[PDB]
């Protein structure tokens, strides 16, 4: 598998927190989490192909291709206890990565933490997520309104064109995903979702619940798709907290 990024390696750690990014996203929004983590947890950031250190690799073109790239990277980590976290599309990717690790016989995560995403079988107004081949302005508007591009980047076409090409690649991958009815994990599952995001929290909580046979907890957090700056900065506290009922 491709190399996992570890901004603060911890050979002493007992467990690994593996983080998966959103559509058009890299490892950047998670790197600050390396400052806050208990020493028994190592931060491992998955970089999807085509961005950041992997800027020179071809984009994945379909969902299972991206999933299997993630699985090949995560599988070597699974000899130690690990937690799978993902945000927005990365929440669906974390769920499918957990399900595939289970299917292939790898050890399961200690917990799966899904953030900022509706349940995958309940895939949202069509106009509120633009198509991979929609007009560029529609893609930039969506990024801006979700907080995924800064004002400084949107102010400069030359930088924006890049961010947009990356988003188009990931939107095409996400459009090819279809949830398979009956897919379920057995691990503890924590759902994080923000009061001011697109879906009502009550629906996010209700529809993720059947996707695990294990312990379940849902936490309504302040703010929108990235919560509030203070909550985002502290989000690993929700990744390392045991799910009530887990071992
Ligand atoms: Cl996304």
């Amino acid at each position: 598998g491709a190399a996992v990024q570890r901004p603060r390696p911890r050979p002493g750690a007992e467990r690994v927190l593996v983080c998966l990014s959103y559509c058009g996203g890299g490892t950047a929004p998670f790197r600050q989490w390396a400052e806050d983590l208990p020493e028994d947890v190592e931060l491992a950031l998955i970089c999807y192909p085509g961005r950041e250190a992997r800027f020179g690799a071809p984009f994945a073109r379909v969902w299972t291709e991206l999933r299997d790239d993630v699985v090949r990277s995560v599988r070597g980590l699974t000899g130690r206890p690990y937690i799978l976290f993902g945000h927005s599309m990365g929440s669906w990717m974390a769920f499918e990565t957990a399900a595939e690790l289970e299917r292939i016989g790898a050890a399961p995560p200690e917990a799966l933490v899904v953030s900022g995403g509706v349940a995958p079988h309940k895939r949202m107004p069509r106009e509120d997520t633009p198509r991979s081949d929609a007009d560029m302005d529609a893609l930039v508007r969506w990024m801006r309104d979700l907080g995924q591009v800064s004002p400084a980047i949107a102010a400069e076409p030359e930088l924006l064109k890049i961010a947009v090409d990356l988003l188009r690649a990931d939107l095409a991958v996400t459009e090819s995903y279809r949830f398979v009815d009956g897919t379920r994990v057995s691990v503890p599952l924590r759902v994080l979702y923000g009061t001011e995001d697109a879906a009502p929290f009550a629906d996010v909580e209700r529809h993720w619940r059947p996707l695990t046979a294990g312990p379940f907890q849902a936490v309504e957090l302040p703010g929108g798709h990235f919560y509030t700056p203070e909550v985002w900065a502290r989000l690993t506290e929700w990744c390392t907290l045991p799910v009530p009922g887990a071992a």
